[PDB]
């Protein structure tokens, strides 16, 4: 199961919704979130659920994600 996976993610989200002033929960919706977890390949554009994020804000958020994903491999 990747459900464990989407806490490295929580994390960014957490930071994240401190940029955008909302909820964390607000910035990906609750069907999509769980699709997140579900899905891995650890870049957005792959996971093929890219929506409203995508803009000036994805270029700060979005990269780092990656680096955060890879750390989550443990090496």
């Amino acid at each position: 199961h990747d459900a464990p996976l989407f806490e490295a993610l929580r994390a960014w989200r957490l930071q994240k919704a401190k940029e955008l002033s909302l909820p964390p929960y607000t910035i990906f919706h609750d069907a999509t979130l769980k699709t997140i977890a579900e899905l891995r390949p650890g870049s957005h554009a792959t996971l093929g659920t890219v929506s409203g994020v995508g803009g000036r804000k994805l270029a700060a958020y979005g990269d780092e994600v990656l680096q955060v994903v890879r750390d989550s491999s443990g090496g």
